[PDB]
């Protein structure tokens, strides 16, 4: 077990830590890891090394970017977590290969575009957490719309912080046709 | 139409008005009513008379309180949002009859307690929003645990404020045998 972490049942916990580096020697059967309220400003390249593992959470960080490698490998990942960071820009194959995701959360970052395709993969995901971002509601996002308004995926929480008559208009209920260019 | 409001097609919008009181004149099929961003400070009785309603959103309002009388009638109801309010605890019967229930939120409220039972008829419950509340993970909401637990249901944002080693851990994958007295 890392000096800077609790080892417990392939849980890990090295939450509120001061970290920015993934603590060294993590057990190879890890399946719950929680890196909560760190200073990481970018995803471990590592965390893809670790077969096992079904839950990340990365949490009340300073993530300002994600690569198209950040969670690439992780076919058997259930529940990402990557509320209150800094992510604006979404690479398009983020995502890609988490045929296992059921939850992800982006609640609380600086995010106004989602592209087109980036829950390609995402074939199981039921609940996506995407409020307290500043969400452009133009054509771009037509597709985030109409996803999420099939089997309640997102908790009507999430707004439009514009342009203009999108204002304060929810993800969740407004129509899809309004989502224009 | 209310003055206050704007209606198309039974969706009747009366965000941001400045709105203590419902106004008068909701026709009598409204099916979504949007009261986000008013200075509501508890659910109006008055809302069971409209037999089609099946989304309210009170997000951003003044409640402090509800009653186990609240949603007395309205059997109906799909959605119920009541993000960013100022609720402390959920009687316990205030939620029943709600057997078609399928999205509540209680996001960013006061709710430090939950009693056992106030889920009891939310049977069709599938997303449940209780993050960025102080939840005092006891004994008396060991049983929240375990609903969160039993189904995928809650996308891991809600936490416990306490008591002590609590403190920070997720509703979600925190063990039931850790919520004691």
């Amino acid at each position: 077990c890392p000096t800077e972490c609790t080892c417990l049942d392939t849980v890990v916990r090295c939450s509120n830590k001061g970290l920015k580096v993934l603590p060294k020697g993590i057990p190879r059967d890890v399946t719950e890891l929680y890196l909560d309220g760190n200073q990481f400003t970018l995803v471990p390249k590592e965390l893809s090394n670790y077969k096992h593992l079904t839950l990340i959470d990365l949490s009340n960080n300073r993530i300002s970017t994600l690569s198209n490698q950040s969670f690439s490998n992780m076919t058997q990942l259930l529940t990402l977590i990557l509320s209150y960071n800094r992510l604006r820009c979404i690479p398009p194959r983020t995502f890609d290969g988490l045929k296992s995701l059921r939850l992800l959360s982006l609640h609380g970052n600086d995010i106004s575009v989602v592209p087109e395709g980036a829950f390609n993969d995402l074939s199981a995901l039921s609940h996506l957490a995407i409020g307290a971002n500043p969400l452009y509601c133009d054509c771009n996002m037509q597709w985030l719309s109409d996803w999420v308004k099939s089997e309640y995926k997102e908790p009507g929480i999430a707004r439009c912080a514009g342009p203009g008559e999108m204002a304060d208009k929810l993800l969740l209920t407004t129509p899809s046709k309004k989502f224009t260019c």
